[PDB]
């Protein structure tokens, strides 16, 4: 729970199904 504050964590970028522009973030 929260609010739209940071997006920018990579576990989180990786869980949405990015992980692009984010070169710290190698996922599925």
């Amino acid at each position: 729970h929260g609010e739209g504050t940071f997006t920018s964590d990579c576990s989180k970028q990786c869980e949405e199904g990015i992980g692009h522009k984010y070169p710290f973030c190698h996922c599925r």
